[PDB]
């Protein structure tokens, strides 16, 4: 077959019920995740090939970067609650991996302030029980699928993208193969 289990994707030995249709995991400490966001624009290219009414979910993980990794998962919950993911993703990535100007929760907070989220608004979100359950959702979703690596994408709780089994000579060809695989799995 042109698409093969064990090749462009793998199947979960234990499938996950009730899962988001397209569920993506990342860390701001994760070097390929940086690529996926800034250089490859994976999430955006997957979206463009999916139908609409296909909801796309993106969660942060704890297992990289110790105490600051956990702060970032809470910050991502704040971003999701306020709907400002597209304003903080790039400066959070660059602040962690490029300029290395993010070393504490206060430095994360600075990124949101510079992006125009109000101090009062951020701190209230940071401390809200809506963000707490949002942190729990991110944790439970990663726990459900036995997650020890990012970037990771899961389709309908059964299929796991396998980018190592795709061509990387050309970055654009890689992205299309990746998005086409998600579309394939989506239709499965």
């Amino acid at each position: 077959a042109q698409y093969e289990d064990g090749k462009q994707y793998t199947t979960l030995e234990k499938p996950v019920a009730g899962a988001p249709q397209v569920l993506e995991f990342f860390s701001f400490f994760c070097p390929h995740c940086y690529q996926f966001e800034e250089v490859l624009h994976i999430s955006d290219n997957v979206k463009k090939k999916l139908p609409e009414g296909v909801k796309m979910t993106k969660y942060h993980v704890n297992f990289m970067g110790g105490d600051l990794g956990k702060d970032l998962t809470q910050a991502w919950a704040v971003a999701m609650a306020l709907g400002v993911e597209d304003k903080v993703t790039v400066p959070l990535f660059e602040g962690v991996q490029k300029t290395q100007t993010i070393r504490s929760a206060s430095d994360i907070r600075d990124v949101f302030i510079n992006a125009g989220i109000k101090g009062e608004e951020y701190d209230a979100a940071w401390n809200s029980f809506v963000v707490k359950s949002l942190v729990a959702q991110q944790e439970k979703a990663a726990a459900d699928v036995q997650l020890r690596g990012v970037p990771a994408m899961f389709v309908n709780g059964k299929y796991q993208l396998n980018p190592q089994g795709m061509d990387t000579s050309n970055m654009d060809v890689f992205v299309q193969q990746y998005a086409d695989t998600v579309k394939y799995l989506s239709e499965k």
